[PDB]
């Protein structure tokens, strides 16, 4: 009768908008249960061949499906009340470009509240199986350390941290609920890769995985807002250059492109960023997911909605010193 309990707290503003997703599909807002499931496939998947079939077998065997009951019961409870959103703060705090789609929804009045930094949430994992309560907790751990939840969370919203917990599974694995140093970060990542393999038993894949991903940090900043604002300056220059670039390519003079001297040269990979707390101080966190399946830079929708790609790392690392936490690449 296993049970893991956690209290997580927002580091950056968190927008949980599952509700808007039926009318507006641009408003993808992954929940905690949602994002845990994702991170599981990115831990496990570091061990499966390009064997999507088997990964789906294990994934459904843990989290459940339409033809299966879950072996783990994930209970999430807000402990804070949503606060009224202050549209004045995007100009004031210099987050006007990264969180543009939020400000837009705010001004239209589609959203009026949000969980501001400090909001707490209780997550409680229960399972009769030990193999399962270990995999579920690594997923939650991965979510907090490398991921995010909510609308625009791959751009700094929904960054989380653990403030109190009662985990017999992290104790067992020799893991922490916080990072006192960067070396702690590095070591735990390594540890999570190794332990995940064993629990399961026993050439790059098509899906995103933790094994094949770069993780970088920088700072510390004075506060969380100073970090976010750095991303916002960097993104703005990215966006300026990007717009100029794609009007050249798509609508300018027709030119015949040359095949790259290296296979899959212009296939740039997804990049999420956020805010991690290391030693009590705020760091910018960046993660790049390298895989084989393709993802076009070019989608039918406004270019301020286009996914940020790995070629963005320049616009941070050329402007302030960056530290590599995880080098798989
Ligand atoms: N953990 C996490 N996953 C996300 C976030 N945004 C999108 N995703 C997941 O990653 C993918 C990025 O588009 C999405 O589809 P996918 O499930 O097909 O991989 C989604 O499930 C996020 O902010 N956090």
């Amino acid at each position: 009768m296993f049970i893991e309990e956690f209290e997580i707290e927002s580091i950056t503003s968190t927008h949980l908008l599952e509700v808007l997703t039926r009318e507006y599909p641009e408003v993808r807002s992954p929940s905690i249960k949602g994002a845990m499931r994702w991170w599981f496939r990115a831990l496990a998947g570091s061990y499966f061949g390009d064997d999507a079939q088997k990964l789906k077998e294990i994934e459904n065997q843990v989290f459940g499906s339409t033809k299966e009951r879950s072996r783990v019961k994930i209970s999430v409870t807000p402990l804070s009340s949503p606060k009224r959103l202050n549209l004045k703060e995007f100009k004031d705090k210099n987050v006007g470009y990264i969180w543009f789609s939020i400000n837009l929804l705010g001004k239209r009045g589609t959203i009026t509240h949000y969980y501001p930094p400090g909001s707490r949430f209780r997550v409680v994992l229960e399972s009769p199986s030990e193999r399962v309560i270990k995999l579920a907790t690594l997923s939650l751990w991965a979510l907090v350390s490398l991921g995010s939840v909510g609308f625009r969370s791959r751009r700094g919203t929904g960054s989380m941290k653990i403030v109190r917990a009662s985990s017999e599974v992290l104790e067992d694995l020799g893991l922490t609920t916080e990072f006192n140093s960067i070396d702690e970060f590095k070591d735990s990542l390594k540890r999570v890769l190794d332990v995940t393999g064993e629990i399961l038993g026993v050439s790059l894949p098509s899906y995103a995985t933790l094994k094949f991903s770069d993780v970088e940090v920088f700072g510390p900043g004075k506060n969380t807002w100073e970090v976010l604002a750095q991303f916002n300056n960097s993104y703005k220059e990215y966006l300026r250059r990007r717009i100029k670039k794609y009007q050249r390519i798509i609508f300018g003079l027709p030119r015949f492109k040359l095949r790259g001297v290296r296979k899959d040269l212009r296939r740039a990979s997804p990049l999420w960023f956020g805010v991690v707390e290391i030693g009590g101080k705020p760091y910018g966190r960046i993660i790049k997911f390298f895989q084989s399946t393709f993802h076009p830079e070019v989608r039918s929708k406004h270019i301020v909605d286009w996914n940020v790609l790995s070629n963005f790392d320049w616009f941070i690392s050329s402007r302030l010193p960056v530290t590599k936490v995880w080098g798989g690449w």
